[PDB]
């Protein structure tokens, strides 16, 4: 089988709205771990983001919802699915509705730490594309993640 829980670090993120992912933006997210607790219908997320250019750490809890889905409060309301899982990667698709009501679709490629497999990367690009997110709306997060391990 397939272990979904553990260390996951963000390699790349794509977004329908570039305001949500540049420097210091709420969805420029540097993942550190995700733990799925299906017994209690919960997911545990630990990650860094930057504000004011300095690392801040978050540990959040989402709730398992209908189908394959999870709801979590962060910079508005979020519904995400693990669209793809391999031994080496997860691709997450997330819809965020922010505090103004604006809706953003994002995708995120995660791995076990820095050395990306091209096969996982190609699947990320296809999922991103399928969600209507253009290639130039992809940020390389590996390059930007200087937060603590
Ligand atoms: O890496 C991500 O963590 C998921 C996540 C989802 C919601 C809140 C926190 C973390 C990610 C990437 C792109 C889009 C959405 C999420």
């Amino acid at each position: 089988p397939f272990e979904l829980s553990g260390k996951w670090i963000t390699s790349y993120i794509g977004s329908s709205d570039l305001e949500k992912i540049g420097e210091n933006a709420p969805f420029q997210v540097f993942m550190r771990s995700i733990e799925f607790d299906d017994k209690e219908s919960k997911v545990y997320l630990n990650f860094f983001s930057k504000e004011n250019g300095i690392c801040e750490e978050f540990s959040l809890i989402g709730t398992k919802q209908e189908g394959n889905t999870y709801d979590v409060n962060y910079a508005g309301n979020n519904k995400f699915v693990v669209s793809y899982a391999s031994e080496t990667a997860l691709i997450i698709s997330n819809i965020n509705v922010d505090e103004e009501g604006d809706k953003t679709i994002m995708t995120g490629l995660l791995g076990k730490g820095t050395d990306i497999e091209d096969q996982d990367l190609e699947k990320f690009k296809e999922v991103t594309r399928e969600n209507g997110i253009p290639e130039e709306n992809i940020v390389n997060i590996i390059e930007r993640d200087d937060c603590p391990a």
